[PDB]
Parts: C-alpha cells; sequence; structure tokens
C-alpha cells in the first residue's frame, strides 16, 4: 500500500536527450531516429525576442549554424525545416537508442512526466499535470527549453510537450511535439497572463478512492446527492464541472470499493462546504487534482512497463 | 523558478533491475558487475515466514534453485553467500551496462529517489525520505521486494536502499545494500511497530528558504529568536532539534536571500504557534520536511548529472 506522487521511468527519454547550440543560444533537443527537435527561438537573440517574424530569423540560417552535441559526439546537421514552433534538423547519423515511441496532444486532466534537462544532461524527474488554464506548474529555470513530457504505455513512448517559456505568476507554457501550443501563448516577450486556474474534479474523486483503498476513511458519510446538485455546488467552489463520462470512467475504482461514485460526489460535496478540520487525507492537508482516475489504478494494481 | 518533489533520472538504475525467482516466490534483484544483490526471504516459503532461520533454509539449497531472468535471458548462476538480509548470486555474466556505483549508509534526514519495479519491469520512479523512526513513507504493493533507492552525483550513483517489507500503519522498512536493516526491524512475520515520528525540522527550514527564492513570503517576520528558544518551542511541537551544524549547512541559503537562519527560525516558531490560516506555502498546506538544504540548491541552481 502508500500512495506517492509517482513518475514514469525515464530510462528511455534520457536516450534522446542532446544539446543544441545556435548564436549564443543553448538549449536541449531531442533527437528521434535522425531529426533533432528543439524551439524554434534557439536562433533568436536577445533582442529579438521581442517580435520576431521566425520565418525571416530562419531563412538566413545555414545548416552549419546548428552546433548539435550528443554526449561529446558533434551530429552533423544536413537540413532543417520549421513546423510551427519547433525547429526539426535532419542530421547524418539515426539514434541508435531511439524507442517506440509516438506524438499525442493530451487534453486538459491528463498528466505526464517530466524529465527537465540542461546542456543536454538530465537533471530531475516529476509528474505534473496539464492545467484547466493551459498552464502547468512546473519547475524550471534558465536553459530548460526542449526539455519534454511524456507517457509510457507499456513499451512505447508518448510525447506530448516540449518546454518553451515560464509565464510571470510561476506558471509554465509550451507545445505538442508537432509545434502546437497548448493555450493561446506565443513564443516572444510581450505581457500574457495565464487566466483563472480551477479544480480538476475528476482527479480529485480519483484521489478520494485512492484514499478509500489505502485505509482513509473519515471524510465519507452515508448522503447522496444527484448530479445535477452537485455541480451546482462544485461551481461555487471554482472545480470542473462533472460529466457522465467522468462517473463512467470513475466506476471500475468505485466497484474496487463498493462505493457509488454519486456516493463520492455526496462527500467532496461536504469536505467544501466544511473545510477539513485538522486532519490529512493521504497526508495533504488539500484536495488533490493531479491524479486521474487511470493514475490510481496503475500505482493501486501495480501496472509495469518494458 | 517553480519548486516540484523531484527524482533523480532512473536510467542508469533500470539497467540493472531484474527478476529473480526460487520455489514460489519472485521478486526483484539488482545486478552489479558479476553479482545479483536480492533480499533473503526469496528463499522462504508462507509457513517459512512466521520464524525462519535463514541460515538452515539457505544451506539447503543449489545454486540450480535461483531462476535469475534479464528481459527473458536466463542469467547462469554460479554461486551465492548470504550477507546479513541479502543474498549475492555470482552468475556466469558481467552487467554491460554496470554504471559508476558505491553503497552508502544515510542518516536520518538524507533523501533519495526509488524506482519500484515487479518481475523487474520498472514501474515508477518517486522522491522521498528516511524518517526520524527508521521508516519510510512509500508506495510498494506484493512484489515490490528487491527494489532499491539511490542517490546520482553526477556520474556516480549511491544505491542507499533495498525494500523487503511493509509495516502494518502503512509504512515501510529495508535495508542498505550491506544487508543490514535501517532501525529495529527484522525479516520476519511477528509484530512490530515503527515509533512515533518527528518533524525533520532541518529540512522545513531549507523548504522555508525555497519558499523565499521562489515569490512566497508571507510567514516572514521582523522577530529574532535565539536557538535555546527555539528548540523549546519546537520539541512542543513535536520537531527534530535543531543543531548549530544544522545553521552552518542552511547559511548559504540564508545568504542567497539575507535572511539570518536565526531569523527563518523565528518565523516557523510563529507558524506552529498559529498555524496557516487559509494560505498555502509552495502550494502545500502543510510544513514540508522530505526536502534537504542540498536538495533546495539542487533544483534553485539547476544541478545536472552524467
Ligand atoms: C528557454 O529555455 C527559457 C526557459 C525559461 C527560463 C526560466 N524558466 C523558463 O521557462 N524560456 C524563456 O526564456 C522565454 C523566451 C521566449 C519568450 C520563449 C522567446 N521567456 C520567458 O519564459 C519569459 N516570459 C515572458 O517573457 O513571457 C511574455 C511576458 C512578457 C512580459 C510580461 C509577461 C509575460 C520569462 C523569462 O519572463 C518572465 C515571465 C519570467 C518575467
Ligand atoms: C516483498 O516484496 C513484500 C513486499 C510487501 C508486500 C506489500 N508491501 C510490501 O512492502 N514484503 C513482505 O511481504 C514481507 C515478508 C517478510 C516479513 C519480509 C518475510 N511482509 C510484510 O511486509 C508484512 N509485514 C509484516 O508481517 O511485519 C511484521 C508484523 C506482523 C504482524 C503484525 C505487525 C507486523 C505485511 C505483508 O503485513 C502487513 C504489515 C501489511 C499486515
Amino acid at each position: 500500500s502508500g500512495f506517492r506522487k509517482m513518475a514514469f521511468p525515464s530510462g528511455k527519454v534520457e536516450g534522446c536527450m542532446v544539446q543544441v547550440t545556435c548564436g549564443t543560444t543553448t538549449l536541449n533537443g531531442l533527437w528521434l531516429d535522425d531529426v533533432v527537435y528543439c524551439p524554434r527561438h534557439v536562433i533568436c537573440t536577445s533582442e529579438d525576442m521581442l517580435n520576431p517574424n521566425y520565418e525571416d530569423l530562419l531563412i538566413r540560417k545555414s545548416n552549419h549554424n546548428f552546433l548539435v552535441q550528443a554526449g561529446n559526439v558533434q551530429l552533423r546537421v544536413i537540413g532543417h525545416s520549421m513546423q510551427n514552433c519547433v525547429l526539426k534538423l535532419k542530421v547524418d547519423t539515426a539514434n541508435p537508442k531511439t524507442p517506440k515511441y509516438k506524438f499525442v496532444r493530451i487534453q486538459p486532466g491528463q498528466t505526464f512526466s517530466v524529465l527537465a534537462c540542461y546542456n543536454g544532461s538530465p537533471s530531475g524527474v516529476y509528474q505534473c499535470a496539464m492545467r484547466p488554464n493551459f498552464t502547468i506548474k512546473g519547475s524550471f529555470l534558465n536553459g530548460s527549453c526542449g526539455s519534454v513530457g511524456f507517457n509510457i504505455d507499456y513499451d512505447c513512448v508518448s510525447f506530448c510537450y516540449m518546454h518553451h517559456m515560464e509565464l510571470p505568476t510561476g506558471v509554465h507554457a509550451g507545445t505538442d511535439l508537432e509545434g502546437n501550443f497548448y493555450g493561446p501563448f506565443v513564443d516572444r516577450q510581450t505581457a500574457q497572463a495565464a487566466g483563472t486556474d480551477t479544480t480538476i474534479t475528476v482527479n480529485v474523486l480519483a484521489w478520494l478512492y485512492a484514499a478509500v483503498i489505502n485505509g482513509d476513511r473519515w471524510f465519507l458519510n452515508r448522503f447522496t446527492t444527484t448530479l445535477n446538485d452537485f455541480n451546482l455546488v462544485a461551481m461555487k467552489y471554482n472545480y470542473e464541472p462533472l460529466t457522465q463520462d467522468h462517473v463512467d470512467i470513475l466506476g471500475p475504482l468505485s466497484a474496487q470499493t463498493g462505493i457509488a461514485v454519486l456516493d463520492m460526489c455526496a462527500s467532496l460535496k461536504e469536505l467544501l462546504q466544511n473545510g477539513m478540520n485538522g486532519r490529512t487525507i493521504l497526508g495533504s492537508a488539500l484536495l488533490e487534482d493531479e491524479f486521474t482516475p487511470f493514475d490510481v489504478v496503475r500505482q493501486c494494481s501495480g501496472v509495469t512497463f518494458q
């Protein structure tokens, strides 16, 4: 038993992580087969970052402007081509460590793991989520750009994120691997604000089942509510409305525990209307929304990967 | 900026993780050079687990009783020898992926990362700490035994933990890599209880500096206390006494911020005597003790590894 914020093993992504240097700019890039994906503001300067027209800047460049480096060994670039906000550098060697992989575009609510890098050398791995406001509460310093988020389903790596920029409230933003930003942010230095966040309700309920599975049960009650009446108190507390499709995915968990989904909504209801009054759930003094219903199953029934 | 519970990249440990099967018992084992380290109750049965005399059980065994398996390929055992609570299986091949490594025995307070495995296939990676009561608040299911905790200092892996058993309050216990249990627990199924936990004070203060570095500052104050007078309120709240050696390691952080260590003790003091009254620090409604003063430096000044 026990329940920790857990991350996918990062071995397979470490094998693709390289250093990309251009001008006076060094960031990280992802090397799959014979292609190296990095963010395109690697071609910018400090003065460029104010309102670049990346199509112009890029057309001046030649191949030899791109110092790519895997470990110490220098990759030879032989092509480039900008797709949305990522650059695609065709080099002269395919990555021997290329794993099974795909590119995906996640929805808000879905979670993933992040391997933070600087100069191509991994530094850490955390697990976080795609906020309702298309931001992520991450941990990034200068040079952290080009690091990726990802899920692993047995042998296959689903890349879903690349890092580009920090917003002034300390939150972060970036794109899928096809270059398209999540949310309405642009890779340039002009003011822009995240937009009010909400609480991912379906993930809170998934987490509350994880609390039940692990012996925590003080928050339960006899009460039951109908979803119409839950969603009017959840709004008030600025939670995502709950769809019948949420209740569907929560069924399995509802039956490993014999607690009706509609009863667990009645407990959360009381938790919001009274708070938590000195106690913790799963060692957290807060309701926790960064665990998906399929996250809970993972950790509580022990799925592995290879 | 930003601040997440972060884990070392697990690539190098994944490369050593193998399956060890004996009798009707399957657990995970660690293969470095030509030696495979697993926990010894892999030789037990269900009835044995009540009061085994591992020296007897082991002397009946032959080499061919140990089904070792790295991926699908069957390692050939050619020797064994029990050192404290770990078995050491000499096989006929050295691990091509053996990294630079060492074995260490951590103190309470120090943290490490955990790569949870089942049947040899990694499942997740989390970061946690060696509680003051020689337990760890981990997340483990059946078959999780033989998984390790570890730190990485540039290129070198310091193994400090192997998994053996869960305690009935949901907490966990295990050994260093030389077989010796942390704390007073034994690998057998007879009753034993963790002992009251405390709060690792030096790590709370390290974390509070991380809060300062990242813009959170509502808990600060003009006040200052002398350490004699701090330690009498910290006791009350069942915190570790603070040594002058703590203040020493906290200096660097004290000066990236111009906050005297002795002033930060005066803020924590008020936080315990009043609680936190609706607000969060670093997105946690709690004071967080699983970040070391050298953890904070890592993440807030971006050290990498290879
Ligand atoms: C690339 O590795 C780098 C990583 C960031 C450094 C620290 N954390 C990071 O996420 N990204 C950038 O430096 C990026 C550069 C581009 C804008 C993508 C070209 N810049 C930022 O992240 C800035 N954010 C920003 O300027 O957004 C627009 C804006 C401007 C003014 C007011 C509000 C919003 C960061 C560095 O600026 C702060 C938001 C931290 C002030
Ligand atoms: C090996 O992989 C396995 C992993 C555990 C299964 C789930 N989580 C784990 O940590 N470890 C064991 O099964 C271990 C077997 C030995 C005792 C090491 C031989 N057993 C336990 O962890 C039990 N704990 C236990 O029996 O401790 C002594 C005890 C006995 C009675 C009352 C209190 C303490 C677990 C399985 O038993 C519970 C504590 C969960 C009831």
